[PDB]
């Protein structure tokens, strides 16, 4: 996250540290056994790191759950990214507290002027690298659609929405991928992609959510 601030430990208790030995993506549990992340973080043999805050320390409330089944979206793109979200079954099930919960997904579709929460370690620096160690959080209004067509042109899906600054500054960033988007406590959105982090006039595209709660649904009461 470029321009966010240290969320501070396990503020943000649903999200998810995809471990493949080391962090690689953010991801959203969506109840017990379902970890929702981008389709684009999709890798074989994904542990789903919970209840973390700095990913290099163990402090105690960390839940490190194999996942069982990874489930990328049927029309997922790689090259559009339109349907960027995956599911990931966790081969047992995370013991849900106050520092490890699932995020409700949306009931109806958030819109432009929402204000949302956007979480992850990925990269800080819009220009250079620098990863953070504990979970850093930005404020962030979606976009209208408008504006989001406009920055990425011929770019944004039905299943896209653009939400950040266009003055730049504050973004998502490498190793955010995957990471929740919660608007008004529901995830709205996953970081899905950008043209670079922070830039004037790019916005951080991220994965409509709410697009895909019945296909969620339907693949979690079916798995
Ligand atoms: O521009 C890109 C891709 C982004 C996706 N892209 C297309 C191409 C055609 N249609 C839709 C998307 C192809 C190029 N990248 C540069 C930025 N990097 S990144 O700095 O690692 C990155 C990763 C995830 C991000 C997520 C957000 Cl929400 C905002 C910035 C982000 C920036 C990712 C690849
Ligand atoms: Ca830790």
């Amino acid at each position: 996250i470029v321009g966010g601030y240290t969320c501070g430990a396990n503020t943000v208790p649903y999200q998810v540290s995809l471990n493949s030995g080391y962090h690689f993506c953010g991801g959203s549990l969506i109840n017990s056994q379902w970890v929702v992340s981008a389709a684009h973080c999709y890798k074989s043999g994904i542990q789903v790191r919970l209840g973390e805050d700095n990913i290099n320390v163990v402090e105690g409330n960390e839940q490190f759950i194999s996942a069982s089944k990874s489930i990328v979206h049927p029309s997922y793109n790689s090259n559009t990214l339109n349907n960027d979200i995956m599911l990931i079954k966790l081969k047992s099930a995370a013991s849900l507290n106050s520092r490890v919960a699932s995020i409700s997904l949306p009931t109806s579709c958030a819109s432009a002027g929402t204000q949302c929460l956007i979480s992850g370690w990925g990269n800080t620096k819009s220009s250079g690298t620098s990863y953070p160690d504990v979970l850093k959080c930005l404020k962030a209004p979606i976009l209208s659609d408008s504006s989001c067509k406009s920055a990425y042109p011929g770019q944004i899906t039905s299943n896209m929405f653009c939400a950040g600054y266009l003055e730049g500054g504050k973004d998502s960033c490498q190793g955010d991928s995957g990471g929740p988007v919660v608007c008004s406590g529901k995830l709205q959105g996953i970081v899905s992609w950008g043209s670079g982090c922070a830039q004037k006039n790019k916005p951080g595209v991220y994965t409509k959510v709410c697009n895909y709660v019945s296909w969620i649904k339907q693949t979690i009461a079916s798995n």
